[PDB]
């Protein structure tokens, strides 16, 4: 399991929970010097607990697929919340099977259907560490709306920054005081499912990638990533979905 404690949190404990949360998932190669992460796990170890602390202390824990770096739902106290897909249906087979009751969420996880349901794009929701506090506490009472917007912020902060170097930076930029997340954030997000294969392919065409992936960098500026010699392979991204789950 991970942890992360809002309580006394600074840009150095939660650096240090990122990197828990990256050594928890499992591969077996490395491409390009990035962990690859594995095809497939089977029944309950294909999935991390992340025990979450909010600043008053009181604790959600939260289900992640091994494989994708997916949120599957959560524990709050005896309740358990699961999104609407069948790959967090599945998830309930294993986790949190001692909770009172089981709710499954109206909306499943992708970023499209929570934006819809919590009534706003994630450009516009401030991201940080105040956030994350708030996030746990709302996830703490069922409230399906607010915990849309809840997830979008949950999500950032522990998954895509556990696969990009860069969003672990901005969270920590972002450790006293949130901000929305900046269109590169937005960009790297959209964006690791395609990166993660193309640095895959480059294993057998020299280092360059069959398709170009567009980004858009720090500075705003829209680029293209044409071959592994980007700042982006060579610093950025910590973690890649494996192409046998594209
Ligand atoms: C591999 O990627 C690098 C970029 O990371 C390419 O080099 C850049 O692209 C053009 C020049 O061709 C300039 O806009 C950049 O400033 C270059 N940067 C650097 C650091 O060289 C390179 O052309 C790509 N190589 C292949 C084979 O696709
Ligand atoms: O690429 C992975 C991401 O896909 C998004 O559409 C989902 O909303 C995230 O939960 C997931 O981590």
């Amino acid at each position: 399991d991970v942890s992360f404690r809002l309580s006394g949190a600074d840009p150095s404990s939660y650096g240090m929970f990122i990197k828990d949360l990256r050594n928890a998932l499992p591969h077996t190669e490395k491409v390009y010097n990035i962990p690859l992460l594995l095809p497939s796990v089977s029944g309950a170890g294909r999935y991390l607990l992340m025990h979450l602390f909010n600043y008053d202390g009181n604790t959600i824990t939260v289900a992640v697929d091994v494989t994708n770096v997916y949120i599957m739902g959560y524990l709050a106290l005896t309740t358990s919340y699961f999104f609407n897909e069948p790959a967090a249906d599945l998830a309930s087979q294993y986790v949190f099977r001692s909770a009172r009751r089981k709710i499954t969420l109206p909306y499943s996880g992708n970023y499209e259907r929570l934006q819809i349901a919590a009534g706003k794009p994630r450009e516009k929701i401030p991201i940080g560490l105040p956030a994350l506090d708030t996030a746990i506490s709302t996830l703490l009472h069922y409230d399906s709306t607010a915990a849309a917007g809840a997830l979008l912020v949950l999500i950032q902060t522990t998954a895509e920054a556990a696969r990009f170097k860069y969003i672990e930076q901005q969270i920590q930029e972002r450790a006293y005081r949130d901000e929305v997340p900046s269109s590169a954030t937005i960009s790297l997000e959209n964006s690791w499912s395609g990166l993660s294969k193309q640095i895959q392919l480059a294993q057998g065409n020299n280092g360059v990638f069959r398709t170009p992936t567009v980004l858009v960098d720090s500075k705003g500026n829209r680029v293209q990533i044409t071959n592994v010699t980007s700042n982006v392979v060579t610093s950025n991204i910590q973690l890649l979905l494996n192409t046998k789950n594209i």
